[PDB]
């Protein structure tokens, strides 16, 4: 069974936060969704003032990382209408994460409505400046007051919101440099890298500091003896090139266990497939193929995809000691600009689309 | 710079709870709490047991900036309470902290604080055969920020649980293991060698799969040669006559996918000290185990950890095929010897530098 949006309880706040220089993830809206689960099943969902959590010191969320999260954006169009981008995919992914951690199942459409209801309550937090959005952070945590390692008998689902600025505030895509060092592993086949679980991120903090120490902005996560490019930072990685077989192609790593199935990533594949102008494939990509392709001037554009930026160009990769220039910016970046344009059009209501869910 | 035990703020409880055991559900009256931030560590405080108040954006809950430890205090016949090799836990906790970019601290200061805490709740430490006080330190990040970055805030706390005897009737009872290579606990280059919360959540579903398949625990296999790495949340040992005809005690080496257990190390030390057979840290593969079993060379297989000290293994389900492991048939002599000596040391029957008095 599941909590129902029909049973939503609303507690409006009596201490409205002073509304706003928006740094991602540091500013929170006035309300939050909160739903508890125990042996009686799910409690009633409530929207309530933004407040601290009270947790037992033995809560399984804090000892054995019984935790998962989601990340999606709500967009305010020119028509002043707020919409969520392909939220159904986030709910699908959230439910898969929950099952992987033996956390309680819920109804994806019910949570979607509760989230819709929450954003409606806090709709005046949704900025409308170009490229801005409201970031939605649903979380599901185990909350058993017990040091045993087992399926929890209690859990907490909550959602908080953050207004965020344009990822490219200059009003144009700015490329990033990547550290590609095979010493670091994000995830492995047989692991849980393909689920959006807190456990996958904690260990990356030190690696990201190492990228900074070596003059890079983000980490290119390599995997295997053959140095497969899997993801970049917290984003999916795409390469637009002419492959060894002479075919112009957009490639991204396949969903074989080490890749988080990004909503933007799936959207880019869907869009590109639909245009039908070039080959679009899911295949592994090795550092050896990339080096060769750069030597032969076959690489046009490399970029990350994710809710944060939508698509972010890469201009450099430090692989061991070798500094590799990636000619993304010298090639438009045509495909990147085309993706941003079409996504912006869809997201901000410029052109009505099944991918958008009205608040 | 670390917090100091000298600065301890004691706040005794207003209303003490009545004493009694399922592991990890009963807690004592007090807990240690220390806060960290841009001004460094606050002052440590032993305060009554109580809830944590966390910002809903806490990095402990979003990005698993969390680590823990697990160790036991034992109350001997002289009613003195002793911790088993706590310095090793402190060493391991600090390594974990550094791996997650959480604040460094002084190992001796934290141990003294834990000692002070246990002293305050000394009467919670049970003394019946096989019982102990379980000590659970935790360090968590606590940034009120969704950025994935080094936290500028953190929380170190320690809670305590009295626990019963791991074995019913004071007698080792063996377990069955599921050995399925599809499930991978940790990878070379990963963080399996640190005691981070993120390593445990993913195992919950795998343990359920184990139960569904008639087994009690998971045997964690690694690599294309199906190396035996760990069993459940414990290290794994094999006592056998090796391919070269020599009697040996073997356990996988600390190559990155193995958690360096305190009991594990103590079993190696103890067996090395007896100098009666070969003690070695070497990779163990399923192929080697199968051939050894077929040739009658395996005497005992067991796990080691703070939970039970040593736990015999009598069956492994591998590739839809049940392998009988003749551990109980062989005494289990080594297991029993290890348990007895650990027990004598732990409950003070024999003096030993491994024990830290409270
Ligand atoms: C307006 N800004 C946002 O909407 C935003 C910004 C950052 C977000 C954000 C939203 N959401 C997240 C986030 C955090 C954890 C998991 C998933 N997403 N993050 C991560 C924070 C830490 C850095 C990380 N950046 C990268 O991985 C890369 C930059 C360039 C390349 Br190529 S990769 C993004
Ligand atoms: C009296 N009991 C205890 O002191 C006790 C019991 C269990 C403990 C316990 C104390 N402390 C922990 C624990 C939990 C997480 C990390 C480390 N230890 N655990 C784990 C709980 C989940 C099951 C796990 N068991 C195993 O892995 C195996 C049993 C037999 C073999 Br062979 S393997 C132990
Ligand atoms: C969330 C996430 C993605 C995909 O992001 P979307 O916003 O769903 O496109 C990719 N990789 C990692 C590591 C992530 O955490
Ligand atoms: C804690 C732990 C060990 C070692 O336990 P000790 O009690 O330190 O001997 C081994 N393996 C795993 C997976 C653990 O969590
Ligand atoms: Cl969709
Ligand atoms: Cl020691």
């Amino acid at each position: 069974s599941s909590f129902k949006a029909a049973d939503l309880q609303l507690e409006m706040t009596q201490k409205p936060h002073k509304k706003p220089p928006l740094v991602f993830g540091k500013t929170f809206t006035d309300h939050m969704l909160m739903v508890e689960w125990n042996d009686k099943g799910w409690g009633q969902p409530r929207i309530q003032p933004f407040q601290n959590l009270t947790l037992h010191p033995a809560s399984s969320s804090l000892h054995y990382s019984l935790q998962l999260f989601e990340g999606m954006k709500a967009f305010k169009g020119k028509d002043q209408q707020v919409r969520l981008f392909r939220p159904w995919l986030n709910m699908d992914r959230m439910l898969r994460s929950a099952m992987r951690l033996c956390l309680p199942s819920f109804d994806k459409l019910e949570l979607l409505e509760c989230i819709r209801r929450l954003i409606e309550v806090d709709k005046d937090w949704v900025p409308d400046a170009a490229g801005t959005s409201l970031y939605v952070r649903p979380v599901l945590i185990g909350n058993e007051p017990s040091l045993g390692v087992s399926q929890p008998t209690r859990a907490l689902l909550f959602v908080i919101l953050c207004p965020v600025g344009a990822y490219f505030p200059g009003g144009s895509v700015t490329p990033v440099s990547l550290l590609a060092d095979p010493a670091f592993i994000r995830a492995w086949v047989g692991g849980v890298g393909n689920y959006k679980l807190g456990g996958n991120y904690g260990p990356t903090v030190l690696v990201q500091q190492e990228a900074l120490k070596r003059g890079c902005e983000q980490v290119l996560w390599l995997y295997g003896p053959d140095h497969q490019l899997t993801e970049v930072g917290t984003m999916n990685i795409f390469v637009y090139w002419t492959h060894e077989d002479g075919v112009l192609e957009l490639v991204t790593p396949p969903l074989n266990g080490v890749i988080l199935p990004g909503v933007v990533r799936q959207s880019l594949l869907d869009m590109a497939q639909t245009w039908g102008e070039f080959r679009v494939v899911e295949r592994t990509i090795t550092m050896k193929q990339l080096l060769r392709a750069l030597e032969e001037g076959r690489v046009r554009e490399v970029f990350g995809s994710g809710t944060a930026c939508q698509v972010c160009p890469v201009h450099r990769i430090l692989y061991k000691d070798r500094n590799l220039h990636i000619p993304t910016m010298e090639n438009g970046p045509e495909l990147i600009l085309r993706f941003q344009k079409e996504l912006k059009e869809i997201q901000y209501g410029i052109r009505a689309h099944e991918w958008m869910f009205p608040v």
